């Protein structure tokens, strides 16, 4: 698959933290995954995503889809189409992005290495 960069949805990590674009069903690629510190609940799942231009850590999964971590597909490298996803603010001002659906267009074995040099968003 040849100019592995045009897999992804560059520039959809801006539009999501500039413009708060929600009618996009962007295609990301997962950098990292790893749990955040809960108390009692399910636990929560923080990505650190790439749209082949910048990674964004401020990913984190609806807990409905915590059997994508724990049961299936979704690690470092797969390759997703976000289908629904809505941002919530916090009170001091940092967005996180809750991603609600996806899909695993690739899985992590099939693609195998970080698309392109992406750069951390700032913001
Ligand atoms: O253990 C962790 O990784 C962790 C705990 C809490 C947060 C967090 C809190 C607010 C935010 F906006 C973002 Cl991006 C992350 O990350
Ligand atoms: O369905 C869910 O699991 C869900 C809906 C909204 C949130 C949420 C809202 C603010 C946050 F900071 C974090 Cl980590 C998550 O999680």
């Amino acid at each position: 698959g040849s100019h592995m960069v045009g897999q992804l949805s560059r520039g959809a990590i801006a539009a999501i933290m500039q413009k708060g674009d929600t009618n996009i069903k962007p295609i990301l690629q997962v950098i990292n995954i790893r749990p955040i510190t809960t108390g009692n609940s399910p636990p929560r799942y923080r990505l650190l995503m790439s749209d082949g231009l910048n990674t964004l850590s401020s990913f984190m999964l609806a807990t409905q889809l915590n059997p994508l971590v724990e049961e299936e597909q979704l690690s470092s490298n797969c390759v997703c189409q976000i289908h629904r996803f809505i941002v919530n603010t916090l009170k001091d001002g940092r967005r996180v992005v809750i991603l609600m659906e996806l899909e695993v267009l690739k899985s992590a074995e099939a693609v195998g290495v970080k698309i392109g040099n992406p750069v951390p968003y700032n913001e």
